[PDB]
């Protein structure tokens, strides 16, 4: 028993992480096969990144300007071209500790992993969710951009993530390994608009279902409420509402526990409107939404790779 | 900016981890160089575990009759001791992916991060703390037995932990590498007592420094105290005491903040006493104590290994 916000291992990921330095700018890439991602911000200076023009940058480097290390093993640029918010670098060398890997682009609500790293060597990894308005609460530093999020399934990595920025409210953003931004962000130093950031609610009953099965039922009553009058109250509490999907994905959390979906909403509506009185729920006196129902399942079932 | 409670990379870990079968248990072992080592209960049935003789189940046990399995490749017992809690299977072949190591015996309120594997396989990976009462509060299904907690330090992973046992409080137990039990307990399934849970006093003024540094100074105040009369009011709510090796480990983020360690403790009676008032810091409504000093340290500065 017990319950932990649990990373993927990251083993396959870190064989996938180089250092990229163009001019006097260094930061993380992601080697796979015979090509390196990394932001394309790396060929910017300090002065660029205000208000950058990114096809006239890149017209005055040449293959030879980039500067590809994984460990002590140089790779060797024979192509570069941008893609969206990405640079793709071609090497010489196929990267044999290439996994099964994917590219996806995640939905906010969804969780992922994330290997921080700097000068392209791992730092540490942590389990975080895409925030409904398409940010992320994680922890970066300087030269940290390039650090990629991951979900592994089975054998296969999913790669979703690759950092960008720091927004000068302390939140970070952004893309895809295809190099289009989760959300209406741009890379440039500028102030740059993040919506409402909303409670995640279909993580949250993920959650208050792994309490019960962990022992934690205090809050538990047997008032229940319909779809409609619960999304009325979520709505005023910015939760996000909840629909006919998200009662079908926890049907199997429902099944295990005994416990209806709509029942579970009227224990959450609850400690919406009356708090939690100084207690906690599996050690923490808030609501936490960073546990998707598919976590909740993996932590609860012990499922490997 | 941004903090998380986060791991190690695992990498280097997870390529040591097989699958050991005695009878019909199978467990988690480490594998490094020639040597497999996992808990001794792996001979035991469930009839066996109430009441272990070890030495004359041991006896009945010859080498062949340990299935250690690294994928699918099988490796041969040519020899196998019992080291206290542990079994030392002596194997043919040398582990090619045996990392730089070390055992160590951490002390409570240290941090290390766990590698949760099921049937030798990789499932999960996060950090936890040693609680003062030798316990951790895991998340471990059966079959989770021989997963290990480990740091790294540059190249060198030091491996402190190895899981043996669940106790009926749902809180978990194990042993350092030597097979030598953190706290009272015993590899039986019997009632056993863990002491009172305290909190890790140090740790929470670290976290309060990563705080300050993060933007959250809310809780500051210009009131100051002594280390006696801070002593007296940690007592009352079970704290552990600060001592001035505790104030030594702290001055490095006393001089990045500007904030003596003395006031931070001012800061700290004050939330003991009139609690957090609803609010939160670094996105919590409780006071955390799984953060060294030298976890912040490493996450406010941009270690890698």
């Amino acid at each position: 028993s017990g319950f932990r916000k649990m990373a993927f291992p990251s083993g396959k990921v870190e064989g996938c992480m180089v250092q990229v330095t163009c001019g006097t700018t260094t930061l993380n890439g992601l080697w796979l096969d015979d090509v390196v991602y990394c932001p394309r911000h790396v060929i910017c200076t300090s002065e660029d990144m205000l208000n950058p023009n990114y096809e006239d940058l890149l017209i005055r480097k040449s293959n030879h300007n980039f500067l590809v290390q994984a460990g002590n093993v140089q790779l060797r640029v024979i192509g570069h071209s941008m893609q969206n918010c990405v640079l793709k670098l071609k090497v010489d060398t196929a990267n044999p500790k290439t996994p099964k890997y994917k590219f996806v682009r995640i939905q906010p609500g969804q969780t992922f992993s994330v290997l921080a790293c700097y000068n392209g060597s791992p730092s540490g990894v942590y389990q975080c969710a895409m925030r409904p308005n398409f940010t992320i609460k994680g922890s970066f530093l300087n030269g940290s951009c390039g650090s990629v999020g991951f979900n592994i399934d089975y054998d296969c990595v999913s790669f979703c993530y690759m950092h960008h920025m720091e927004l000068p409210t302390g939140v970070h953003a952004g893309t895809d390994l295809e190099g289009n931004f989760y959300g209406p962000f741009v890379d440039r130093q500028t102030a740059q608009a993040a919506g409402t950031d909303t409670t995640i609610t279909v993580n949250v009953l993920a959650w208050l279902y792994a309490a019960v099965i962990n022992g934690d039922r205090w809050f538990l009553n047997r008032f229940t409420t319909t779809l409609n009058d619960f999304n009325l109250v979520a709505m005023k509490y910015n939760y996000e509402p909840l629909t006919q999907d998200h009662v079908d994905i926890l049907g199997p959390l429902s099944a295990q526990t005994g416990i209806a979906v709509l029942d579970m909403c009227a224990s959450l509506k609850e400690l919406l409107q009356n708090g939690m009185n100084g207690r906690t729920i599996l050690g923490s006196a808030l609501l936490e939404d960073e546990f998707t129902p598919f976590d909740v399942v993996r932590q609860c079932s012990g499922v490997t790779f």
